């Protein structure tokens, strides 16, 4: 028997405050029944892990939100690589990884931490900033449209079309159907933003794009893939930047540990995107029938994972609850785990890397200073606005 349980984890009042909730969820059963939305839940570790690493029987081409692709349109073309299992996954996903490779890491990271040294000397000459608009979302927009090679006009589309894709995951309630009636005009801008003629030479756009020349992609494929890094690519990396600045704001021992050893500026970002999950929850679906935490689930059953909750997960952390930048992060479903792990997670631990360590180097305090806003959207968790008063050293 599966328990049942009424709780709407896409509902505001959950995403307002998810933690009683996200409790009730691992300690109801390891596999549960949501009624509001007639699918399948796993929140502890030990089963969403388990999930994530069997791709056979939890496939992603039936998609990876609550609509079940096999039965149901998708919204818009599948993605080659979020959106499709092993085998056919492999060659795209090779590609991005490339793309996105230690090696690459290496040729961008002096650029991108100088423009965060940069912006935290800036934001201390007002004092009075939004660690939102002014750091999580100024920052990566500094950084990663350049690194793609985007044409400078039409980057306000980028953050509302990651939050589209965002929601257009969740369930068909207000937040998907005002997401999608709204998508015409940034899904037109990020198409043509896609195309080989508007990426500039030597950005990952352009990087993707020579994989035509191989053979390796077709010319049809290459601006799908070049869609895969600017839908994943850059709401991500602001949500999991504000979650860190958010954690050293309401956590000031930790900054002090930070600001004491500025090596810890990698593993305290890490730790953030534990703590906060930026990315909240994704679904598989089942391709035969499985036992699955003691229950036995019928093939085509879409199954719910919270990240979010694994990672809080008292079964597998000490003192989840607590932001500690020296916990051992490793194994952290965050970033999700095995074939479909982050193929983006180096940019996004250099981003986060490159501005804990200007914030470890150059800032005091961090007072959050005025009222706090939360941003609500079927995947990702995170604030609209921070208001905090940043102390110099
Ligand atoms: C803190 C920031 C980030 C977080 C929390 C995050 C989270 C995730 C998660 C949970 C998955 C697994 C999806 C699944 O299992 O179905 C994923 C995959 C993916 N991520 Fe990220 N991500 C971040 C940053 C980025 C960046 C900066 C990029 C690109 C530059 C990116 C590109 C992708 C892509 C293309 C996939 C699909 C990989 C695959 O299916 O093999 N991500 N990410
Ligand atoms: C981690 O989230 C994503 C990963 C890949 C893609 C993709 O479009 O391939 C989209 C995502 O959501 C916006
Ligand atoms: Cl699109």
């Amino acid at each position: 028997t599966i328990p049942h349980l009424a709780i709407d984890p896409f509902s505001l009042d959950f995403f307002d405050d998810p933690y009683p909730d996200q409790q009730t969820l691992r300690d109801a059963g390891p596999v549960v029944y949501l009624d509001k939305w007639n699918v399948y839940g796993v929140a502890r570790y030990a089963e969403v892990h388990a999930v994530l690493n069997d791709p056979t029987t939890f496939c992603s081409s039936r998609g990876v939100g609550l609509s079940d692709f096999k039965k149901e349109k998708p919204w818009r073309p599948p993605s080659l690589i979020l959106e499709a299992d092993p085998p056919a996954h492999t060659r795209p996903r090779a590609v991005l990884s490339k793309v996105l490779s230690p090696a690459t890491m290496k040729t961008i990271r002096d650029g991108f931490a100088a423009a965060a040294d940069a912006k935290v000397d800036e934001l201390l000459q007002r004092g009075c900033i939004d660690a939102i608009a002014d750091l999580a979302e100024a920052y990566p927009l500094s950084v990663f449209p350049d690194a793609m090679g985007l044409k400078q006009e039409g980057r306000e589309h980028l953050l509302p079309y990651a939050g589209l894709v965002f929601n257009a995951f969740g369930p068909p309630n207000e937040l998907r159907q005002t997401a999608i009636e709204r998508s015409a005009p940034h899904q037109a801008y990020v198409n043509e933003q896609c195309q080989r003629p508007n990426l500039a030479p030597g950005g990952f756009g352009a990087c993707i794009h020579a994989f035509t020349d191989t053979g390796e992609i077709t010319p049809d494929e290459a601006p799908l893939l070049v869609r895969s890094l600017l839908s994943a690519g850059l709401d991500t990396t602001v949500n999991g930047i504000g979650a860190a600045v958010y954690c050293l704001a309401r956590f000031p021992g930790e900054l002090q540990r930070l600001r004491s050893d500025p090596t810890l500026a990698r593993n305290a970002f890490e730790e953030a995107v534990r703590f906060e999950s930026p990315v909240q929850t994704f679904f598989r679906t089942t391709t035969r029938e499985v036992e699955l935490g003691g229950a036995v689930i019928g093939e085509g059953e879409k199954v719910l994972m919270f990240l979010g909750s694994a990672n809080r997960d008292p079964r597998r952390w000490s003192d989840p609850d607590l932001y500690d930048i020296t916990r051992k992060t490793s194994g952290h479903v965050g970033f999700g785990s095995g074939v479909h792990m982050c193929v983006g997670q180096l940019v996004a631990r250099l981003e986060g890397e490159v501005m804990l360590s200007a914030l470890a180097r150059k800032v005091a305090a961090i007072d959050i200073d005025g009222p706090v806003k939360r941003r609500f959207n079927n995947t990702l968790r995170g604030l609209e606005s921070l208001p905090v008063k940043l102390t110099p050293a």
